[PDB]
């Protein structure tokens, strides 16, 4: 069965839910849930969401503490409904998919797991899970995580780094790296060949090659010139420009950390949750300028070079249809005279 | 085991808890439980106390059913505790007794139902449920109610009137009269000889006697001439005077109804509770007279009219004490040449 | 467009939301909407639903106000969602179906009002507007009530009242009486022929046909012999026996009426909303009898009889299937020697 | 000093704040005022007002007693602010003005009385008060009752009724007429010889006069031929006609007892305040006639006679000033051929 | 007397409430407090804990600000109530004991300072103000703290560190090194020989001896070779091992700074509170390991080797008893072949 009192339990122990045997007082006042540990009260949770508290509270002490995707990609991969387990969003600090079934009932509208209403559903299984590649065999619509390989499908190859309760991560000890499968009408999918967002950020931005780490140290020009990058106009695409009071393109985390490395600023998150690219409100302590809503994008610099390079230079002002964490990401590009004059994922 | 989810199943079929076992979805919302019957939401429980709203819910639900004594009755005998059972006052909409032992654990602050901080409260208990005499013969300061008889005490009889599901009544299908004993420090209490409050309401008041019936029905002056009352003053103490924008008099439930068939008025309870003296806040919509605060006792009238021949008229302004409902009230009762100036219940 | 100040000025001048122009100041605090009328806040609304505020008072603005067939009508038909119009449950009060399409985008989860995901959705047509007929035809699964006729479509006669603005009658200005179509997977149904219940309440019982004023007026037992029914045993299957503190029998409004007009008693709805059966926590006031539970269903007494007349009294425990407002309700019908030892909707 | 236990001990002795010493525990939980009584939380107030908790308990203890007049003539007569005294309003069961001046500090935003932000507020004084009369004399823009008379100024008659505690009467042991000034600008002024609304209502409704006892005695037709009133149509005007879904006319108070007093039907009152007009959702129980909006005012209806009858009939299409409680409200009056085709108040 | 103004005044000038005079205005919304500087409302104080939030607010406000005992030594000494003062738990946001005797009388469940209900409290006593002393001779169980030293009593040293306004330090200005003392029964104790934690944390973890110093600055091996340590097993019950997704041993906070120094990760703290063993949920960064649950207890490492030196090696799976904080705290020492297979305090 299911209880507050025994999740609340679990929660004190082993801070999530196993599904031991043992209840605990609970206590429960304006969106928190609090307990009384030897005969004081302490609070085990505080609903952030719009869901009742102890439906929210059970969702959080049922959320899944192995390495996961990043809900981003679960988003791009359309995944609307988890399969006997709960995925918790760090950012929005609330369950990625609001309904579950194969978890509890209540939550969900669905009649059933495969039900009328439930058919367009796209489900997610955790191949780690026994069963799981199973009921995947025998789902409609539905995206799989394996640890390892699974016969008689072809993989296809996710990002190195992974969720792990909260933190994004590479992981030695654990196995951040799965294969993916999609199976929309049943039917296998050819998952396209896409690039992957990095997920860093400015307070903790570490290069990730070489690259990377000459765009950090080496200065501005001659960095420019050095990997002959000077027809392509990197100095506002990439480095930033702050002549003026309105911000001036600026759409690469590698650059905002090469900028906020010398003088600090401030970013602005007006929507908080997880996306491949992130609209910012940007603000240069510095110089005083400032963009309304700046949309960043983290690749790879190996990676955002490669790009730029595969494209050609005859459009004047071009929409490019890039794989990015297998969603197509649309990159405005106006070209002038043989030069890159923008380029930046268009709003 | 204690689950909400038992709890609002319980209530949903039988409106109380039994113990059945089951489970229905709930949803709490802003000290309100809701449950989804046929798929929509509706409310089971609105949380009116000071409590958690679990808390209260499951208190609420674990309500005792059978008829009751009113509060006023356990408040005069002392009662700290029930033991193994919930008294709802549905005056306040909470529970009568805030802490609860011998039936949870957080309820109560004392340790445990023997330990010190325990022992000199006064436990109740009910005689209709098995065991509970033994436990009042084990108890240090307790009171029992028992339907019938118990051998080797003294019984006192009390009430012919009960609560049940918060309605007061005379029973004769159930038996609202119980046997009362009380324990000090092991030691059987004898309880005094006492009167007890009618517990009638204004609105539906109904006489119980042949003289309540003459005083609704005879004119007034011929009423106080016909019964030998002249001397003794219930053309205020009990008529109530209205000449004034101060009210007078109407320290009986009998004239404030006696009143109230000639002409509605308003009874504004500032302090909704259950009491042996009831201060009210009156409105008379005829005359426009009102008194800020007056006291009002609903004693019978024939045990009205027995107090007042029992005390003597020498004392110029005394204060006569009368045991109503185990509770030692004190009138004050100005008299003047040899018949009564005023006589209320002092406040 | 929608706004909430927009819906506020409708409400304060009409008290429901046409769609005229014009704009009101809001405040928003605690499940409340207030507008400042001449400089002072009037409370406009308040949230009982668990939805959230601006959603339920945009819902409740925009309610039905023409008569509408009752809750418990579309629930038997299994209507799960309205098709442009909002109907309020009144005993909930919050809206019957939480979800809304061809109203509102924000209220659904069904992507359109034509997919996959809304294919099992039974929706509700009002065919007093225009447009409504022909949406039930082009309609996968629906229901249709139309003030007249139309054709090509068989009737059926549904029950003689309906909910005008929360309040049920039977309409001479107003035609409360519809007709009923079913389509299920396409196909027109053959809707059953039923027993409608009358809808009525112990606060203002009114009898509606020769027996049941024979029924309120006669003496009890003068009754049963005068339409001779001896056989059948209304003495606990209508009439209530309150010889126990458990009440006996007493599964039908009118018996409740009958015993109500001698002395008042309360009927607490521990479950606040519609059904053809509604389970009531019953007490006697005057002999102090009462029920955990009590199945109360209010035929028409003539139907009643009509239904009690057709069952065969041979099998020992029979339950009887009958039509009553679109849906199939059980009794439980215990026949001993031939008599009707009990009778009443099995739990 | 003004503090919440202080003020709650008053409430719990008195019911509201007269300026006693001594002090009682306090708890506050979401908009409500608890205190403890005997060990047991009470309920002492419950917010509904917009404003803070501790501020609106603070207003409603300090609530006038004595007779006042009713909000509607205040706002009519322009108050914005009471000198000294606040004036609840039971039908928003909030303070009738917002800010207060002469009472409380931290409840109005003007910095100091008679200050150039506080220069056009019209205040209320209170004369049964003493000084008050003076603070008139040096007021600015001011309006007084008065109990009896001054000295230099012509009185000005209101109604007969006030409002004690919420309830509206007419009082032999109180007062309930006041003498009103207005003085703008310094400036005495001369106030209206205006009609004033009697503040009735259906469930009590009683009749004030000869031609309303008739009116609800004597059928309808020969009621309108009695008083020889044939020509201005009483049927749709005052009486109500029921014959269609759309209610028509029916603007008078004694129309709705008159229908009510037939057959009960229902008054959705969707801006719960007071003023002259009323605008009602009004709906016919028995035809199930309703009207989305009904503009109902309350005279006597020998005042209604009077007005009509000096009335000229020449205009067909008419809109009329008429002074009721202080203010001039217009009636809309089509009179086509000499007839009262329409007549009531213009929305 | 208090009233929330005046606390809320001195609050505004002081930070705590001394018991000057003055008041402000104060408002409160949702578990808030507010007053008005100059004009705008500004958060006084916001209720995190479970009480009232004007209860909790006078609490907050009369908190002790002179250096107090950390509340973990307090709960170790049993401690249940303070006289005269108010201990603040700055982990929960909270008082350290729900109920105050000496501060408030709407505090304490109990009905009186000494009472049969009161007995068996253990009280605290700050020997810093006068009379406490004497108050703690009168005692029946009680825990007195004193700066100094008093008469014809055995001291007993605590921690060097006190918490100074919710920071702990060790004080040179001030003296944060109190002598304790203990009467359960009426009878002074014998405080044992123990044990202190010393209270630090990663982000700002500094040594406090040599050994410590070692620990941080030499490597993995050199140190557990160089201080005799390679019998003990370092390596897992202090190091930490990271070879697998279940993290190992790591139970010192020692080392815990150790690791965090090399790469940092975070740690949940999923019970809020101060304890002398603290259970983290502990997630490693870079090699992507992860416990549940893993116990840290922070001794001083100089003392850490004392214990495990005067610890036999003898028995397989021992038990170990050791006096931390006036507190037996028990390690599981599972010893195989003579040498430390594993070691942490069990959970």
């Amino acid at each position: 069965a299911m209880s507050l009192e025994n999740v609340a339990f679990n929660v004190v122990n082993k801070g999530h839910f196993d599904g031991q045997q043992g209840e605990v007082p609970v206590s429960i006042i304006n969106n928190t849930v609090y307990t009384k540990v030897d005969g004081v009260d302490v609070e085990l949770f505080e609903n952030k969401t719009t869901l009742p508290v102890n439906v929210a509270f059970e969702l959080w002490a049922k959320r899944n503490i192995k390495p996961v995707p990043e809900v981003k990609i679960l988003n791009n991969l359309g995944v609307d409904i988890a399969a006997n387990t709960v995925i918790w969003d760090y950012k929005r600090d609330a369950p990625a998919h609001i309904s579950t079934i194969g978890v509890c009932s209540m939550t969900d509208i669905a009649k059933k797991p495969t039900e009328t209403i439930c058919a367009p559903l796209t489900v997610f299984f955790d191949g780690r899970v026994d069963g799981q590649v199973d009921l995947f065999r025998n789902a409609r619509n539905g995206v799989l995580i394996t640890e390892g390989s699974v016969k008689g499908l072809q993989p296809s190859v996710g990002p190195k780094q992974a969720s792990l309760n909260g933190v994004t991560l590479i992981g030695e000890a654990v196995k951040t790296q799965f294969n993916y499968y999609k199976k929309v009408d049943g039917v296998v999918q050819q998952l396209p060949e896409t690039y992957f967002t990095q997920s860093r950020n400015l307070q903790e931005f570490k290069p990730r090659s070489q690259m990377e780490i000459d765009f950090l140290e080496l200065a501005m020009d001659e960095f420019i010139e050095r990997y002959k990058l000077e027809g392509y106009a990197f100095e506002h695409i990439v480095y930033g420009d702050f002549s003026h009071s309105q911000l001036g393109g600026l759409h690469l985390l590698i650059g905002l950390a090469k900028r906020f490395k010398e003088s600090p600023f401030e970013l602005e998150d007006f929507i908080p949750m997880d996306s491949t690219v992130k609209n910012y409100f940007i603000t240069d302590a510095q110089t005083g300028s400032s963009k309304c809503v700046c949309s960043v994008i983290d690749l790879l610099l190996d990676d955002f070079v490669e790009i730029i390079k595969s494209q050609d230079l005859s459009v004047v002002s071009k929409v490019v249809k890039v794989t990015i964490d297998y969603t197509e990401i649309s990159f405005m590009l106006w070209c002038k005279d043989g030069h890159v004059e923008t380029f930046y994922p268009k709003l």
